[PDB]
DNA sequence: TCGCGAATTCGCG
DNA sequence: TCGCGAATTCGCG
């Protein structure tokens, strides 16, 4: 906690702040540590923007739109920095998804399944939707050398450890973390090419195969491994980390703004 | 229709063959036009395979698995070719998704909405799930210079033209193709970087921004623009086209197998 | 067995 | 208004 970061995180903790509201708290923290640079927070990017960024890499890209005022709303919002050339650069994007009511059911006594008999519920695939926004922002940032997209997972479908929950009638039901009846965590790992979860993957890797070279944009996938609620303090700390990492990678475009002024 | 391709497509038409069954019909067609090369059809790729292909590009990739026997099943299956080095190369992957019951409701008389009153139903986002399999196969093929992934869309949520449907009580309800109450087509266009839909995008583009260079893997997104059922003949023709295009891009690795033998 | 997949209705600004 | 988003239950081999 470099100075105020400890003061800020406890404010998050004190209020149980959701993901969008923490991303705002980050904007304030950042502008309280970089008072020369200019930060803003959005709750939306409209497809036209993305398309126009796509077009500027190659003129054959970004030539589709079917709904004119179409947009994407990451429920954590976007935080940006104005660089030396008046352009706005994305420093943080974040999302928070929930899947798996199982721990609630078996924390109580409600049997599930078609015939009201099962302790566990066969996990679904809705979480795969999270791959779209990742592609949009990855396309939006196809000229950047960083990818400050952070996902925050919660629920019985993203366990990293074996947890046992006791129902009102004394019985300890047990969730096995690697059971393909509950765990959907593998449905997400395409997003960071099988690199580590709960990790800051913000700086883009450059790999190859032949006369090739290719940049990979990898989402930072964070999960609460015991099905518990996320602690808004650590959620803040993580987002602060990704965004400061983003500012590192942006350094060359930010020199004049924070050194000359 | 180069010879038998006309005979094959009419067989598809005659039987109203679904997507997986057409992909099989393609395997036969291909092996009937390239009798020296060896083709196979799968209905599954397990995560371990993907991970091992990922690892072979860069040793830091592909190091995650939480459910051991986890897999992806494209409902159109995968078609592959054995190259000169005994390795199996993917020549076709295909998926078929349906969203938007609207044309059925207003082809009949069933009013929808919470209070049984609406002619149209606010479209949902389930179709965004289709972005996961795309990432898996794109990662699987991160060493290839082609991406034979084809999506086939159907329903009132993927209209390209304005269509009017008449309900039993004489009334003509009208679907506007660019209404963001029905059209979800924009939720997919992240998958081919805003390049044209209903197009064969199989050969990978290579773009850049600075001292960079990057390969783009773009899904071929085909839609039935009038909410009608797909004609299994044209569905076959399209898949034949993508896969022959794939064989073009594979040419260098296939020479010995079809020329020496 | 275990594990992948369907796509849906409605709420919210 | 229009348009984006929640994630769920159960079926199938």
């Amino acid at each position: 906690s470099q100075g105020v970061i400890g003061i800020f995180g406890d404010y998050a903790k004190a209020h149980d702040l959701a993901v969008g509201e923490v991303s705002k708290l980050v904007k304030k923290a950042l502008s309280n540590e970089y008072p020369q640079l200019s930060f803003r927070y959005r709750d939306s990017i409209k497809k036209t923007e993305i398309n126009e960024a796509l077009k500027k890499i190659d003129p054959d890209l970004g030539g589709t739109l079917f709904v004119s005022n179409s947009s994407i709303k990451p429920d954590g919002g976007i935080v940006e920095v104005k660089d030396d050339y008046g352009e706005w650069r994305v420093v943080l994007v974040a999302e928070a998804k929930h899947q798996g009511k199982d721990i609630i059911n078996i924390r109580n006594g409600l049997l599930v399944g078609k015939r009201g008999d099962q302790d566990l519920m066969a996990a679904g695939n809705a979480i795969e939707r999270s791959h779209k926004n990742i592609s949009e922002i990855a396309n939006f940032m196809l000229s950047e050398s960083h990818f400050p997209y952070v996902l925050f997972l919660e629920g019985s479908n993203f366990l990293t450890e074996n947890i046992s929950i006791t129902r009102p009638d004394g019985r300890v039901v047990n969730l096995e973390y690697n059971s393909g009846i509950l765990n959907r965590l593998d449905r997400l790992t395409a997003a960071n090419y099988g690199m580590p979860i709960n990790s800051n993957l913000c700086i883009n890797k450059f790999v190859n195969h032949k006369d090739k070279s290719i940049m990979l944009q990898a989402a930072s996938i964070y999960t609460q491994g015991d099905g518990r609620e996320w602690d808004s303090k650590i959620m803040f700390e993580i987002m602060f980390d990704i965004s400061t990492t983003s500012l590192r990678v942006l350094g060359r475009d930010l020199f004049e703004q924070l050194t000359s002024k």
